[PDB]
């Protein structure tokens, strides 16, 4: 169904007084708050970001095809309280800093830099606010296919799908102006990270990753490829890496959609972990202090030594944030 001239100037009159989407303290909440039109805010910001990166002009993608993709992408979003159109947009604004703020744009082409910050927009499309687990626990229809088919992805390779879709439409195809090789890496890329995004493949990507940069010269090719999928997982767990207020409202937002997967799997009798369980009762630190002891502050000061020494600040950030909500625990 085409985007309308309507749907774009919405869009088009969000002029975002007061923000800066380039910067690393960017309030996206208070972003939606500041209008009664907070997904034409949310869009204009991914607009404003890929249009600032002089990235699509480069590519041959006009200004009205990178609006339609946004607007295709926004309208295949649910109503769901983390995995939704503002979950994606912050991670094309966060991955945008990661790249120019942390300097890891060095590391990639242009068309890679490219590549990513569309991915952000797709690399969820469709989430309904259930994962992987969930589909395999009740052998839902949704995911039967994926197991006979050699993947447990079951939601990556179903936002990969819908991106496919979104893309095969020239009035919304952000790789139409492309040719050859680039288009094939443009899309085999963009996949490869979407599917790197399922978190059990976290371990292995991320060693997989280490491995790389500490022999770049050796392979080149797998250094760029295994720096944008950490890039983009970078920015899908980058909650915890922002100012304090902004990553405990993320926090409240993912607790809630946990807690209503978990309510359905009680009522299908299915079993519900301690994280996904409404009736343990938080509280919302102990799950963010966990979260950060076992996985994020390791990830992030990882990869940081490794090799993207420009994004020290994410490191500092989880140190600060840890610390507080040490103090909200009284
Ligand atoms: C804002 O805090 C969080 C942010 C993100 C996630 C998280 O697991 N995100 C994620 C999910 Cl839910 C699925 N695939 C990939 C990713 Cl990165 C998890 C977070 O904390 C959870 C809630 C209680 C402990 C873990
Ligand atoms: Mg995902
Ligand atoms: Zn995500």
């Amino acid at each position: 169904t085409a985007i309308t001239k309507v749907e774009r100037e919405a869009v088009l009159v969000c002029e975002l007084p007061s923000f800066d989407v380039t910067d690393v303290e960017f309030d996206l909440f208070r972003a939606r708050e500041s209008t009664d039109k907070p997904l034409d805010v949310a869009a204009a910001i991914a607009y404003r970001l890929l249009l600032g990166s002089g990235l699509p002009q480069k590519f041959g993608c006009s200004d009205e095809v990178l609006l339609n993709f946004i607007l295709q992408c926004r309208k295949k979003y649910r109503n769901v309280p983390y995995h939704n159109f503002y979950h994606v947009v912050d991670v094309c604004q966060t991955i945008h800093t990661f790249l120019y703020r942390g300097n890891v744009y060095e590391k990639l082409t242009e068309l890679e830099c490219f590549v990513l910050l569309i991915t952000a927009l797709v690399h969820d499309l469709d989430h309904m606010g259930l994962n992987n687990s969930f589909y395999l626990k009740t052998e839902s229809p949704l995911g039967i296919l994926s197991s006979a088919s050699g993947n447990t992805s079951v939601l990556e390779v179903h936002h990969c799908n819908l991106a496919v879709e979104i893309l095969s439409d020239p009035e919304s195809d952000v790789f139409g102006g492309l040719e050859g090789a680039e288009r094939t890496l443009a899309f085999r890329s963009m996949i490869d990270c979407v599917l790197a995004t399922d978190m059990a493949k976290h371990g292995s990507a991320l060693e997989a990753f280490l491995a790389s940069a500490a022999d770049q010269s050796s392979d080149e090719a797998a250094f760029h490829r295994m720096t944008m999928e950490i890039i983009l997982k970078a920015g899908d767990i980058s909650n915890v890496t922002k100012p304090f207020d902004i990553s405990r409202q993320w926090a409240m937002a993912v607790t809630e959609e946990f807690y209503r997967q978990g309510d359905m799997e009680k009522e299908r009798g299915v079993e519900v972990l301690p994280m996904f369980d409404r009736s343990k009762n938080m509280e919302l630190a102990k799950g963010q202090i966990g979260f950060i002891d076992f996985v994020a502050a390791p990830f992030f000061q990882k990869i940081v030594d490794a090799c993207l020494q420009g994004m020290q600040w994410t490191v500092d950030r989880i140190k600060s944030n840890r610390a507080q909500w040490e103090r909200v625990l009284e």
